[PDB]
């Protein structure tokens, strides 16, 4: 996974943004876009992987989610926005080390990424409440994974990292800052006296009493609890670097392998949703590390890209401030490898979701946006330079169309007597256009690509 | 397309220059050099592509133009000079983005490059009037394309860029400055209240009220309304870079991909017509990005060149100041890929145009300069290093001959009782010499090239 | 051609030097060393190429010359020294541009390189007079070529460049300076009012009144009248660069393509004849641009070398100051590609020339130094690294022998009752040794080279 | 040849050192180690090559020498130490130029390297006397070669260079300095009145009166009398550079081709015999110019190495100051390519020499150290990286053994009643150990190498 966080003074529109590529192990695994209404939310939750049992409050809020179609390993809701306009994305798999694992081992029947959104998001009314509730659950039930989790509301953005079986720490991202986070523990310098941090009450004592701190001065949490491995230099650090080079070119050096890139960054400009999707779709464009580029075979395959075949979904959760609260929450969503899709700005304030995004099953169905998007990206991968111009045209054309619908819908929000019905209609329009444009792109690729098949022999007359 | 603009204090002769390569989608598409006399100008205009219907004034001025021979997609006049010695070239396709397109979408039945010179140039008496008329027409009819348009008179040079379906902005190029503009939105730092700018009356409000501005301070129009894409780094920015490296070597760094190259520039010397034609004919000579050069296959094909197979026409519109107004307007013109042609300084103050430049049809005819020039450039492309010395000799020889004719014609202008007839004779002499030299060049290439054919076997005795 | 000029305070011996490689279009074209006595000089001269007719004074001075053996295109005397010890070399083909050619075109029945030494050198008694006579002849008869011409006497060295059909400019080289000049216009910064310059009386007015000056300040003649082309960067500038790198290493940068290398230079040491011959024989040794070196095929062939297959003759004209005037004039001479020859210091104060240097015809004859030298260089070219050690040995051995003869001849000059006969005998001794050593070199190359033929099979016992 | 000189304050032990690789034309040419006793020294000397006849004094001193086994071209004694503990090595072939050769040509019946040690060393009692005697003989008899000659006693080290047929100059090396000298004239800045210089009485007049000095100020003898050729950049300068990079790394730049490397140098540490042998055995290790290294074929063969197949002998002549004079003179000696031998510290104060070093003939005999060493080095050359570890072990083991014998012999010197018999016994022990270790090395190489022959097929069981 790759995550990007943006504070409300750092965005182009004064919104908060939290985002993640939901990358799995297998390339394909069908995803659904689903609103969980309170009557359908469990009060007695049991996980599939760990068999953890959690009793949940009887007053859950409605929330958007991105559950797996195939439920063999549980729900895996990934991310969503609740009716208090709180956003949450879980998880970014991060790293740990043997010194802390030796003191606080993973808990086999604890919580995992399978579970976190389901057991946290419906029950909180701010990003800080989300952090605190998740922290409480980790302390009580434990976890069997090293994870990073983002929270946001219209004011604040937070990043929480889990540490061993029960511990955790979290930082409020400054309003004017952004973060790019790969699969490596991220939190660096950490102030135990700050109003902008939270952690296990015993965290400082854990560090101090067990000689966990490698540094002569101060506390850097990933130095203490995380990794700085050789694998980090190729799997993780280059992703951070490329994102920081894009947003902070004059503050970022030219070593993608750097182990101490800052966590919190300040861009040279305000950040758009388009900017976030670009980085989340990237493959080190204009460097020798681009698998579609001009580098040697070894350089082209050295680094894990951000856009990747096993992007199952990408979500950008936006809580806007330039609008009434009933349209503030936007669950931007796309499926499949991010090179050939576009995120669609779905209104989160709805009771149901569009058919092309809700209805994927294990059966291949090109009327569904998961399967259609995956198919497009695979074809594109076979000859990227041949298809990229069509791709670029499609991106501009589709995003323009989404924004027109959003602008029109926003403009007429006043006086609507059935808001959810009004916004469900807007989301249907968005999904319809997204499907039509995705389908037209694949058709254009198939038509032009077929002219360029190996199995051809033309008379040039 | 690629455009170059030169202010009156920046030129070697105190003239204004606006120029463009008229690049199309197909490599070949026959062009004509045509004077549209007032009786030939429509009063009720309807386009072919969009079916926009524009009622035009009943007092059009005579103007030069470069219409397509084949009228399937409309007239496509490209550029010309009117009898008020105002020059116009339309268009340079530029870029846009989804945020502004979402607010002011393209207008399907609006104006396009097909139309602009025809509906603007005949009705204005200054460059500034051209800007204002085009602006009004965009507001009245809309547009379906993102375009850059140049205007000039003997005093001023202006660049207008269209923004969404109806908006626009324009900058007066400083007298001592030049611009190199590729297919990317160009206007950068922008003062709405400056004497040197014009724009939509609502442009600043559009930006401010809709959070379009990505920058912390000030207004940069291409930051706001344009693109800074990966495709820009290979398709657009290197052309700007190569031109600025040629004119401003000590003010230009060594990164062709740079996204924030200046719009307005100041050269280290005064600029000649020969200089402009060189840059408009270039292919990154003496860099690894030259397709005819020594670089790797990937480097050689990485960047879009300026001289290119689909140069349909190249024009340099010159309004001179060292001469009586009746010979101030010069419509420099050539056809086909710019590597093997020369621009000819046609006097614009004429009622008709020379046969070798006027009469191209869809039938291949090597007596016509469009077909002859394309044929020369194609053969030259097959072995550039073999033919370039003949090419270079021809360029000097031809340009010298044109300048002799111009100097002689200028010198005898006083007392001429029929100016148009006098200048038509001069243009006939220019076209006759241009044809003879183009033909001699092709002949020399065919004669020498035939000696070097693959299908050969010589006894070396 | 490549020319090198050295002022009297810049040479190791206080002499003036002017030199040139006389490079033709065809590789071989037999040359002769000939003294033209007054009775054999035309009074009614007509050229072969242009049919120009020039009435000449009835009092010509004796002069050395290097006429073509084959007179199909006229005499082509190249260079010589007259009995006033004035030296002249004509010409170095230079460049021009279309702006000046349009104002002052070439004159088809004008003077050319075929003619210049013949119509100027016999009639002047100083280098400055040479400049003025040539300037006057250009005004009276015109020219059909762009040319650079060197003049020298025991005090001064001048460089004249022709500009269009009739104009010209000339610079006196500072005493302590040198110049390296390729086939490109050379004169840069120019002070019209200096005693060190001469030019067309209307030159400044031509520039000022016709907007020829591209620079914001001052007058740079090659900026105004010459070229700075892409071809210059590979054909011309690297030769200037290599020479300046050799003489002025600490004042010369590392870009061979530089368009604004200085005209007038100051070396870090005094300059010898051996030095001049080295540069005139060079092929970018110890750079990737050496065709005999280690660079890529494209780098090895990118630049025009100074030593080259079409070196027809090389001459270094020396006017000495450490000796009586009767032995001051030395016409150093060699034939064929400069890689495998040596210049021989012939006394110019003679009435006839040595047979091996005088008698080349169109019939191949290895008893003649032209054909023998060409043959040696061709064989050497086939495996330069294999033959270069023999070459280097030969150069030292031959030059040592010439200097011994010169030293002995100089030492015994006092009291000689027939100076011309005494010096003719010395020249015969010089030519005899030159032939013997050239022949011995070729013999050694043939003997050793034959051992290394492809057509071989040896038993290694 | 390559020579290294070390002043008495520059050595690790306070000795003087002069050294040279005696490199011939053919790879192999058997050498002998011979003491010439006074009764066997000619009084009427005639050379073989030049047939020069020299009457010599009737009181020659005993001296060591390294004559050729095959006397076809004369004795060629190379180097030795006389009974006054004066050392001499002749010669290092150097360079010259045509300007001085033209004034003072080689003398065909003069002295050469064949002769010099024989006619100088037996007759002088100091290094300075050696210099003066050689200078006198050059004036009396002349020379037919350009040569450098080293002299030393326990106080001083001198370098003499011959100039033309009769001239010469010499510099006393500063006590704290070293020199590395290749086959190029070496003496640079030169003070005619220093007590540290000696030269031809007319040398300054020769320079001044004949304009031989190329420099604006001062006298640099190799600028005046030597070469700075292209061949120097590959044959000579890189050897100087590599030695200076080794001894003076922080005072030496990174251009091996540099023409003005200093003659006199100052190392960053004191210099050992082991250090000198390393440089004299080197082949640009750890650079791309190492023929046994990782460079391209052209880079690996571009420079002449110091250790080389035609090292016939290497000698390091040491006059010690830490011991009584009767054991001060050490004639370090080895044979064959220096990559696979070790220098042995023979005491010079002896009447005869060890059989393994004295008795080589033209018949191949592996009981002799010349043939055994050559054989070892050839085998080593066939796979250097395979044999180099055995080579390195052998060098340490052998040098350790020699030093033990030297230390024991030095310690027991007092009271030895027959000094020559005592030191001849020591030299026998040294030669015996040297042979045994050289033989063991070759045996180990043959044994391990045989396992790695191409002509093999092993069952891997
Ligand atoms: C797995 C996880 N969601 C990433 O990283
Ligand atoms: C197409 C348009 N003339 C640009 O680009
Ligand atoms: C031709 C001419 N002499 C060169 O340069
Ligand atoms: C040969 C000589 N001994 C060296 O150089």
């Amino acid at each position: 996974c790759t995550s990007i966080l943006v504070g409300k003074k750092a965005s182009i529109d004064g919104s908060t943004l939290i985002s993640r590529n939901d990358d799995g192990h297998e390339a394909l695994d069908p995803q659904r876009f689903v609103v969980v209404n309170p009557e359908d939310q469990p009060r007695d939750y049991t996980s599939v992987i760990s068999k953890v049992n959690v009793k949940l409050p009887d007053d859950p809020q409605r929330y958007t989610s991105i559950p797996n179609s195939i439920l063999t390993n549980g729900i895996w809701p990934a991310a969503g926005i609740n009716s208090s306009n709180v956003a949450m994305s879980a998880t970014e798999t991060i790293t740990t080390n043997s010194r802390v694992q030796g003191l606080d081992p993973f808990v086999e029947n604890g919580l995992g990424e399978e579970d976190l959104v389901t057991v946290v998001l419906p029950y909180v009314k701010s990003a800080r409440e989300g952090v605190k509730r998740l922290g409480s659950l980790l302390e009580e039930y434990g976890t069997y994974e090293p994870n990073g989790i983002s929270f946001a509301d219209n004011e604040e953005v937070w990043w929480l990292e889990t540490i061993g079986g029960h511990h955790w720490a979290a930082v409020r991202i400054p309003d004017d800052a952004y973060v790019v986070a790969p699969n490596r523990m991220n939190i660096d310098q950490f102030d135990f006296d700050s109003d902008d941090t939270l952690c296990s009450s015993d965290l400082k004592d854990l560090i101090d009493n067990n000689n966990l701190n490698p540094d002569f001065e101060n506390y850097n949490l990933r130095h203490i609890f995380g990794s700085a491995s050789i694998k980090d230099t190729v799997y993780n650090n280059p992703r951070t670097w490329y994102g920081q080079k894009f947003f902070s070119p004059d503050d970022t050096a030219d070593d993608p392998m750097e182990q101490d890139l800052p966590f919190i960054c300040h861009a040279n400009r305000k950040i758009s949703v388009e900017d976030v999707k670009f980085v989340l779709s990237s493959h080190f464009e204009n460097t020798k590390y681009d698998v579609y580029g001009s580098g040697s075979q070894s350089d082209k395959t050295l680094f894990r890209p951000i856009g990747i075949n096993r992007n199952h979904n990408v979500h950008i959760l936006q809580i806007r401030n330039n609008v009434p609260t009933e349209i503030a929450g936007i669950h931007w969503l796309a499926y499949g490898a991010n090179t050939f899709n576009t995120v669609v700005p779905f209104y989160a304030n709805v009771n149901d979701t569009p058919v092309q995004y809700k209805n994927a099953t294990g059966k291949f169905d090109l009327n569904n946006m998961y399967w259609l998007s995956c198919t497009t990206a695979l074809l594109g991968d076979t000859d990227y330079d041949f298809y990229v111009d069509m791709r670029n045209d499609y991106e501009l054309d589709a995003m323009s169309a989404y924004r027109k619908i959003q602008n029109d819908t926003d403009a007429d929000i006043s006086g609507q007597k059935d808001i959810e019905k009004y916004l469900e209609n807007a989301n249907k329009k968005l999904a319809d256009v997204a499907f039509e444009k995705q389908n037209k792109l694949l058709g254009d690729m198939v038509t032009t690509g077929s002219n360029n098949m190996k199995l051809r022999y033309n008379l040039n007359d």
